[PDB]
């Protein structure tokens, strides 16, 4: 599959580029780099997120059912998965603590930013509960005939699967949205320890199936 | 260990397939009530024999089985801890069970309730094991250096608990298909069995088609 081909070589070089964004951050977060600095290399972070879910889309319509699976992923990435990624709204819970201290109004503000993206992550999980329950009917009415002599629902099957595409895209652009809102509510400096726990996170987690 | 677990269940496979293929004979005979009785009692059994494989698997490397690599691509689509969710496989399987009684119907609605609460609970339960996973792999993250010591022993350690939630998630299965056993007659229970047995069958094919699909 050569979309799915290109992808895995564009993920292997937004990896490279995410590790340099990372060590960045963390050298940012230690020198005396100016607040202009600091606001265009949060920037460049939320950038490279924008480009990581370009690169999905494409690869949502080369081979969905393969983005979604995560076997492009590490094993413990995809103990971790929603989607064909994390959810947005247990990354946030995982970095809380490293943007501490916030003010109370900006703690309410995260808080309902989590609580709309779980409620936006719950429906799309709905809508893919539905999709599969609709494949689920197809193949019982295959599976109970059994035999090439009936028409099946192949053909429904596929477009069944095909569909997710739209649901990748969607989880995708709750990343983004969270991503940015986040960085709205956050000043600059908190924003950037946001992204480097996140970057640190996403990264140690990749190299943790080795561990068990 | 692991090892040995896949080729137990590459046999178990072929004898699922047997034992689905004789209900398939018998529903189509004038198998006595007796007999056909004997062979709802062979699958209830070999499913027994699936979660009994799995329980020792679970003790050699409860990581690689609830991932699901052990099965196909969609099985893992579908995939609650290591398995189905019962209460879906029932959902599934229960036009085919027609025609019930009120109370039938009645009594399998309430079985598949009591498993969707449960199934949510076990799923709760996994949920707080992975916060607990990821907050000690954030602390170890930050930190990033070998200079100082990490979470390796409790994030192994707190994965282990991962078997209890693979043995009551089998545990709940095979309850729910002895409760089923229950409420249904031999012949109902035959075609409950058979059309769980060839669903199962056909689902693990859909990746195949898939990969097969016009691009
Ligand atoms: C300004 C940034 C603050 C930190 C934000 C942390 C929570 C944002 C969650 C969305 C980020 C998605 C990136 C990972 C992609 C995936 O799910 O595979
Ligand atoms: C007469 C009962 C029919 C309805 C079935 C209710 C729940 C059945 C549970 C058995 C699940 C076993 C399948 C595991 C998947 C696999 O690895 O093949």
């Amino acid at each position: 599959n050569t979309g799915i081909a290109s992808f895995e070589m564009e993920y292997s070089h937004w990896l490279q580029e995410q590790s340099r964004r990372v060590s960045e951050l963390r050298t940012a977060l230690q020198s005396h780099i100016s607040d202009i600095e600091l606001k265009m290399l949060v920037e460049s972070c939320l950038n490279h997120y924008a480009n990581l879910f370009q690169m999905k889309s494409d690869a949502a319509k080369a081979d969905v059912f393969y983005l979604i699976s995560g076997m492009w992923r590490t094993s413990t990435e995809r103990f971790f998965q929603w989607i064909g990624g994390f959810r947005p709204s247990e990354l946030l819970n995982v970095v809380m603590p490293y943007l501490q201290p916030l003010t109370d109004q900006q703690i309410l503000e995260v808080r309902n930013l989590q609580q709309s993206s779980q409620q936006a992550e719950d429906a799309l999980s709905q809508g893919i509960d539905k999709l599969q329950q609709s494949l689920a009917e197809s193949i019982v009415i295959d599976a109970v005939i059994e035999s090439t002599h009936y028409p099946t629902h192949m053909a429904a099957a596929i477009e069944n699967l095909q569909a997710l595409e739209g649901f990748v895209n969607q989880a995708d652009h709750l990343r983004q949205q969270t991503l940015q809102q986040m960085a709205k509510i956050l000043t600059t400096r908190q924003s950037a320890r946001g992204l480097l726990a996140l970057g640190e996170y996403l990264h140690r987690l990749r190299a943790l199936s080795s561990l068990w």
